[PDB]
């Protein structure tokens, strides 16, 4: 493996405490992607100054970011103290197709102290560690952001001029404050700027040794070290992968003014980074030599298209997300960042989703009735109901009894209820609670050896349970009666051979044996023909006194189909919302297999009745008839067409909504047809819909003046005006 | 090796214990149930489950497999496959420009 | 095993695979889209084993 040196010695961290509250700042950064922030240069082409259509993994428009804020520890006087951190350690996210960051946004500025704001120090430049991998889960102590196997790391180490990569197997300490130990709060790391860093002697592995403090390094299969020279100028990074392995990118080694990123280097490791999060760290100075540290920001790589104005240099300059409004979107239908002024048409509003609404034939139910009345049998003359292809609500049928044992073996007593099996099968019989510790798959009674046996191919359950006071249908045996023998003498009348029951299965001896016993201990006997090799059959029984509400119990057994599944606990909408009917808005739905979204109402009804599904000429859902015997129609679901108003001159831009009139028309659109509908609150954040003879529109204005010609007319007598020269 | 072995499953059941979630291998990825398989597997048949993590939603990853024989001669496959590009086009045959 | 693979990226390196060919015996050879004679003369910006 990888010579990283060794382990620190002591097995001792410095305390973590967890400062939080400190942190809360409100410092967005949104894209300017008309200066090419974040943009990714393209693999290995360079193009000359015309403009170009591009298509790979890129931030929004209008993400603000994710905004991390690294400090100093706490100090007092002249020496390091216990350490302050903000929570980071726990922000596990997914991974998602890479990331980019910012980092040096706020260099040359001033700002505060964050952990201890008040003495408004300025703000210089920090660069961002990070651990990447498959899984996460928890720390020993139940704290966030354990991970698995091998990881990466990203970590600067001493001065920004010195980065390393690592991909190895972390290991937990036992020591006071760190991670296999129990006074563990969180994971941090920390650099020390008395002795690191001095300027003849700066400290290489200064960051790399405090994060040995807290994890010893085992099998460390890669680590690499890369060159950085001091700018206070704002720098690009991101991350991506690909099957090739993980690329890193900057904007430092060849576009330092211009920001555009590059592929500065690759990595081997192509094994699939589930999980990303950024590790807190801090400075470990002495209270009044304290720097406050420069914002951090974080956002995430998606597949989109752009256009990229390239310089003649073959830098970007400028860019357009096509999908970030509806004028990006027309920039891009023209490959251009100067569209001719015009009416435009746009893409279309979806309209919106509704909840389901579903109609399927009910009532299976299942055929438990006959438990009810009658007096059960003997638990040697238990009765079966076999049930396939129903419908049932098993915790419904038990609610008829006191139940005294609810037991099964290979599924939980829970689950049979609410698990779809290929059938169902009931037992039940007559059974007082007194023999009880008898009644099991496994148990040594009588019960199991003689009168009933369940297989264990199957799952199976065991139920004991009493008759309540209101099921006067239900009647009883004179005494409770069980087998307590089955044999058959062997031919030679010495030799005897026991007859255990078969699993499912009523024993042998039943034949010989009453419907009830008698009387305890009564024995029968009956001899058996040359057919059967000659003995005799030999049983015997035994009874418990009757009781003043019947004992009883129960059998259950089930099998699981591979796709024949028909039994299940169907309920017909109970603890449901009731979604039989909606009326009514654009609600999916499923008719007895047939699907789609759209709208029903309640509308006259025309023949043939009973065909349920109404077709037009193009086998469209004209309407349907419902089991309520009430015909609606299905209208599927309108969506709204939209136009744009440009004016090139002022490079403004209004709204045309038409045909949908303002009624469905808000501030906000809960529908949608783009990213988003601020492009017209730049001035729509002051107006309210204005409806038209042509339809509703936004930002236009009622002034009432006459016009010959203004270029931009809508049509009709509705044209609408530019505004005047500058 | 000392048998041949394969995954001859993948899926996680669903936490319902109702239904199951397949899982086939995603082309250039190891399969996810190669967290809960052995390096090799020890019998013919034998399968392996592992309980899913709260964030994954709950249920069971599963996993089953099979062996072959091992060989008088070790038998072997390889995959090849290659990239595209401009100027990151380094890897060559050994060349001679005399 | 099949799901424990080996992996190696090549990059900025070298080749002649019938180096290679002569140290086994090839029961079969077979490739998708491209000739075989082809893929080992072919130049790239990576190869993958």
């Amino acid at each position: 493996y990888v010579d990283v040196g060794p382990d620190s010695v002591k097995s001792a961290c410095i305390e973590v405490d967890i400062q939080q509250t400190f942190f809360d700042k409100t410092w967005p950064r949104p894209i300017d992607v008309s200066k090419a922030d974040g943009i990714i240069y393209p693999q290995g082409r360079t193009y000359s100054n015309i403009t170009i259509t591009y298509q790979g993994l890129f931030p929004y428009q209008g993400d603000h970011g994710d905004m991390y804020v690294y400090s100093a520890g706490h100090a007092t006087g002249t020496t390091p103290q216990k350490l302050f951190v903000a929570n980071y350690s726990q922000d596990v996210k997914q991974f998602a197709n890479g990331f980019v960051v910012r980092i040096g946004a706020a260099a040359n500025s001033t700002g505060t102290v964050i952990i201890s704001p008040s003495t408004s120090a300025t703000i210089r430049k920090i660069y961002p560690a990070f651990m990447l991998g498959s899984s996460v889960g928890n720390f020993s102590d139940g704290k966030m952001g354990r991970f698995f196997n091998h990881t990466l790391v990203l970590l600067p180490d001493g001065c920004g001029t010195l980065l390393r990569a690592f991909y190895c197997i972390l290991e937990p300490r036992s020591g006071n404050h760190c991670p296999a130990g129990n006074s563990y709060t969180s994971f941090a790391t920390y650099h020390t700027p008395a002795t690191d860093c001095s300027d003849g002697n700066y400290n290489r592995n200064a960051s790399l040794n405090s994060f040995k403090e807290y994890f010893n390094l085992r099998n460390c299969t890669f680590m690499y070290t890369y060159n950085i020279t001091e700018d206070e100028i704002l720098e690009w990074f991101g991350i991506t992968q690909t099957a090739q392995g993980v690329h890193l990118f900057s904007s430092r080694y060849v576009d330092l003014y211009g920001g555009n990123m590059f592929q500065f280097a690759t990595l081997p490791v192509y094994d699939t980074i589930k999980y990303y999060s950024i590790i807190p760290h801090s400075i470990r100075s002495i209270q009044s030599d304290r720097k406050a540290w420069a914002a951090f920001y974080v956002y995430k790589l998606q597949p989109l298209t752009f256009l990229l104005d390239f310089s003649v240099d073959g830098y970007i300059r400028r860019a357009i997300d096509c999908g970030f409004n509806d004028l990006s979107q027309l920039h891009c239908s023209y490959e251009s960042f100067d569209v001719e002024s015009g009416v435009y048409s746009v893409s279309s509003f979806e309209a919106k989703p509704s909840g389901s609404v579903v109609e399927q034939a009910e009532g299976v139910e299942c055929d438990f009735s006959p438990l009810l009345s009658g007096t059960p049998p003997q638990v040697y003359n238990f009765k079966r109901l076999v049930f396939t292809n129903c419908n049932y609500n098993l915790t419904k049928l038990l609610s008829l009894f006191s139940v005294n044992d609810f037991t099964c073996s290979q599924i939980s007593p829970a689950a049979i209820a609410s698990n779809c099996y290929s059938s169902l099968i009931l037992d039940y019989f007559s059974y007082p609670l007194s023999m009880k510790s008898d009644l099991s798959v496994s148990s040594a009674g009588p019960i199991s050896q003689f009168n009933y046996k369940q297989s264990f191919s199957n799952p199976t359950c065991l139920i004991l349970a009493t008759v309540p006071h209101n099921l006067t249908t239900i009647t009883k045996p004179l005494k409770y009666s069980y087998i307590n023998k089955c044999s058959r003498f062997l031919s030679d009348d010495r030799t005897e051979v026991p007859q255990l029951v078969n699993a499912n299965q009523y024993s042998p001896c039943v034949s010989i044996v009453p419907s009830t016993v008698w009387e305890d201990g009564d024995y029968y006997r009956k001899q058996l023909s040359p057919l059967e090799g000659g003995g005799w059959l030999v049983a015997s029984g035994s009874t418990v006194a009757m009781t003043e509400q019947l004992q009883m119990g129960f059998g259950i057994t089930v099998q699981y189909g591979t796709d024949t599944n028909s039994v299940c606990p169907k309920l017909e909408f109970a603890n449901d919302t009731k979604i039989a009917s909606q009326l009514g808005n654009c609600v999916e739905y499923s008719l007895y297999g047939v699907s789609g979204r759209g709208v029903f109402q309640n509308c006259t009804a025309v023949g043939v009745r009973q065909q349920r599904f109404v077709y037009d000429a193009y086998q469209n859902l004209v309407g349907y008839y419902s089991d309520d015997g009430n015909y609606y129609c299905l209208r599927a679901c309108v969506s709204v067409p939209v136009s744009v108003i440009y004016d090139k001159e002022t490079k403004t831009h209004a709204t045309l909504f038409g045909s949908v009139a303002c009624e469905h028309i808000s501030s906000t659109m809960s529908q949608y047809s783009r990213s988003t509908r601020s492009m017209l609150k730049r001035r729509d954040s002051t107006y309210g819909p204005l409806q038209t003879p042509v339809g509703c529109v936004l930002g236009l204005v009622n002034s009432s003046l006459f016009v010959e010609d203004c270029k931009l007319p809508l049509g009709q007598s509705l044209c609408a005006l530019p505004d005047t020269p500058s």
